[PDB]
């Protein structure tokens, strides 16, 4: 769930979810149109995409466990769901930590209009 996301998120990044990562770009957050901005952005892309190879699941609200195994995100066992959704949002946490160095605060907040096109998962 977004609950666990966004914890992941802060231990990776050290970046708070809302609102580093909640309004970025075209894909970070509410958003699923246009060209990824950059990097971050693409993240985001391939995490919507994740999300969505699980018609069936609800990753919004259902709750997986996950330890760190030193720095390693490990996901624990749960429903096929939980699990699926997990390995989804650690992707993503790894992607933001390797491309924090181009984060940039200028895709915050990044208007509607500007988002453009279509990219196929
Ligand atoms: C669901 C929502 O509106 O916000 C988020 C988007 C991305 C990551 C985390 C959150 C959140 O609310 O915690
Ligand atoms: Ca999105």
């Amino acid at each position: 769930s977004l609950l666990e996301f966004g914890k992941m998120i802060l231990e990776e990044t050290g970046k708070l979810a809302i609102p580093s990562y909640s309004s970025y770009g075209c894909y970070c957050g509410w958003g699923g149109s246009g060209t990824p901005k950059d990097a971050t952005d693409r993240c985001c892309f391939v995490h919507d995409c994740c999300y969505g190879n699980l018609p069936d699941c609800n990753p919004k609200s259902d709750r997986y466990k996950y330890k760190r195994v030193n720095g390693a995100i490990v996901c624990e066992k749960g429903t096929s769901c939980e699990n699926r959704i997990c390995e989804c949002d650690k992707a993503a946490a790894i992607c933001f930590r390797q491309n924090l160095n181009t984060y940039s605060k200028k895709y915050m907040l990044y208007p509607d209009f500007l988002c453009k096109g279509e990219l196929k998962c």
